[PDB]
């Protein structure tokens, strides 16, 4: 194939689009809808225009390359069509950055600057009320920003097959939202967040919890404990210029103390906890053969799932609470006996990579004598957002430590940001816990890493047992209507809704298409985990001191008495 772009001569045998050719010759060509290898079909936005001599005007992210094609990228007609295109999509934008919570990494800012576009008529609606949609616990959305890319709508049913995200007709206009226009919450929808993780401008967000904590923060009798999860010390960095796979964990607690958070505490502290639970759940079940499989229960993503297409498995799940809700359930009780604190004066947040989270953390039974918890949830990026309002020199921070009696975790604990690393995590233990011993081989790499559906079989205490690592959404669909769940018996399935586990959730950092076509952030995100295991002197987490004071001081024998009672949570199916 002989092709000619911009007057220069390629001989190929490439079968790939314009665009994709271009980008990889270092030939610049925009995109917007664009994504995920789809553009929007119905309503292509058309930004990558170019002209196909003979031809016209092509779209170049849907059109293949072609033997004797002549292609001008640049050419008049060309930025004419897409400045046009762009002040089209202005014309339906509420155009003012300054507040705008994407003012920082806005791709539809850079399109609008680099054409020098402007609107025919500024689009300025004075009640947005009616384009605004708050009513989720995790979800928001905002269609004075909404382009109609599909961007959304594509990542929804890429990631989670759900299609809980979709094109609707409201009163004649196209908008996206849930089926029948309805709360989020009231779908099948997971709340995982992948379609803001999508979504060029600020049109989709995260409900907000900032006030929450504000308040919190500013009422004088509160004690506000802050606790991060796993993901968040591989990623936040991303957002003060740092670059990808930067650990930032020692910069993070001091941030959080000058943010004036009164307890600094940590998530992985959590996963240690779900770990001694769920990993004594999983040799009992050994012991009573069953049921089987057991299926984690620590992603909420993966428990709509269930609860939304597969109510008949959640007796199956792990009764163990997530480490979100474990730390919490921890925090009103356990903290208060080594603090002197009163428990209602205790205020719960967490800093997650998930938007999915702040609906867990408020379900209505996920509290105790009045206590929640978890009384907030700020993802990575609320969290940025704080730092940056309160002029604090993130990358300028010195490294500081957690408070360690909830704060202190194992390798094992550290790694559950990584799809398989709760299953990694949990065989550490189970395996020590089943053969009474403490084994020196701790890596299971066979269920690290983003295959789709990872499995292998496992010797514990001289039997053979079947692990399954299911990584992402959509996968978790494959595994089960394939009928691969019965190709054999599996005895314990780790289940996240999003590829790559938690450190590619719906609360991430986002990352423009460019940047990641350079860098696998879901690998680059994880290595951060897996590097602190491996520095880590303890490594399986009924080996951190910290939990085991409290497990021998407050809780007694993990899976049983107090500690069955108020650190584990069952879901169930509703009768015929
Ligand atoms: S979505 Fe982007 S272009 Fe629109 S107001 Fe926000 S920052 Fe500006
Ligand atoms: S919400 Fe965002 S991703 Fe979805 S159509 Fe609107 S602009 Fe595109
Ligand atoms: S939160 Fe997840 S399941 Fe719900 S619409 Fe967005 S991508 Fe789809
Ligand atoms: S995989 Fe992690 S970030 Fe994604 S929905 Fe589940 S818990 Fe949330
Ligand atoms: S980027 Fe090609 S039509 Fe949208
Ligand atoms: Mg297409
Ligand atoms: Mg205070």
């Amino acid at each position: 194939k002989t092709i000619i772009i911009n007057g220069v001569q390629f001989n190929t045998d490439e079968d790939t689009t314009i665009l994709k050719f271009a980008r990889d010759n270092n030939i610049d060509i925009s995109a917007l809808c664009f994504l995920n290898n789809c553009n929007n079909d119905i309503n292509k936005c058309e930004i990558c225009t170019v002209e196909v001599e003979g031809t016209g005007l092509v779209t170049a992210c849907d059109t293949l390359i072609e033997d004797g094609m002549i292609i001008n990228t640049n050419s008049d007609a060309v930025n004419e069509k897409i400045k046009s295109r762009i002040s089209q999509l202005l014309d339906i934008h509420e155009f003012k950055c300054g507040p705008c919570n994407r003012r920082e990494n806005c791709e539809f800012l850079k399109l609008v600057i680099k054409y020098k576009a402007r609107a025919s008529k500024p689009f300025l609606p004075k009640d947005k009320t009616e384009y605004v949609d708050e009513r989720s616990k995790s979800l928001t959305v905002d269609r004075t920003k909404c382009l109609l890319c599909g961007r959304c709508v594509n990542a929804c049913g890429k990631n989670t097959e759900t299609y809980a995200m979709k094109f609707l007709n409201k009163n004649g206009k196209t908008i996206i939202g849930a089926e029948d226009e309805k709360c989020f919450d009231d779908t099948n929808c997971l709340l995982c967040g992948q379609c803001i993780i999508a979504c060029p401008v600020a049109a989709l967000s995260e409900k907000s919890h900032m006030d929450r904590v504000k308040n919190a923060l500013n009422a004088p009798e509160k004690h506000v404990i802050v606790a991060m999860a796993p993901s968040v010390r591989a990623s936040i960095g991303e957002l003060f210029n740092m670059g990808f796979g930067v650990d930032v964990t020692g910069k993070i607690y001091t941030a959080l103390r000058q943010l004036g958070f009164d307890k600094i505490f940590d998530i992985n502290f959590g996963a240690d906890m779900t770990i001694m639970e769920e990993a004594t759940e999983l040799v009992q079940r050994i012991e009573n053969n069953g049921p089987f499989p057991m299926f984690t229960s620590c992603c909420p993503g993966w428990v709509r799932q269930a609860e939304n297409y597969y109510p008949e498995l959640l007796n199956n799940l792990s009764s163990a609470k997530s480490p979100q809700q474990i730390f919490g359930t921890a925090s009103k009780t356990y903290y208060p006996s080594i603090s002197g604190l009163d428990p209602k004066n205790v205020f719960t947040v967490t800093v997650m990579p998930c938007t999915s989270k702040k609906f867990e953390a408020d379900r209505p039974q996920m509290e105790k004598d009045g206590l929640r918890d978890i009384d907030a949830v700020i993802t990575t990026r609320e969290l940025a957002k704080m730092i940056k309002d309160a002029k604090i020199p993130f990358a300028k921070l010195e490294d500081s430590e957690a408070d360690p009696a909830m704060g202190e975790y194992s390798g094992a604990g550290a790694i559950f940001g990584a799809t398989g690393g709760v299953m990694e995590a949990a065989l550490r233990s189970a395996k020590d816990f089943a053969e009474n011993a403490e084994l020196e081989d701790i890596e299971y790499k066979q269920v690290r890493g983003l295959n789709g559906i990872k499995e292998a079989e496992v010797e514990i205490n001289n039997n053979k047992y079947n692990v399954a690592v299911i990584n992402g959404a959509s996968n978790l669909f494959k595994f089960m209507k394939s009928g691969m769940i019965n190709e054999k018996q599996y005895h314990f399935i780790e289940v996240m809704a999003c590829h790559g586990g938690c450190v590619n959730g719906g609360g991430q950092p986002h990352v423009n298409p460019k940047d990641l076509e350079k860098v696998d952030i879901k690998k680059v995100r994880a290595s951060v985990l897996y590097n602190q295991d491996e520095h880590l002197s303890k490594r399986k987490s009924h080996e951190n001191t910290a939990l085991v004071k409290m497990y021998q001081n407050y809780f007694g024998k993990p899976g049983e008495g107090r500690a069955h009672e108020i650190l584990h949570f069952k879901y169930k199916k509703s009768a015929w």
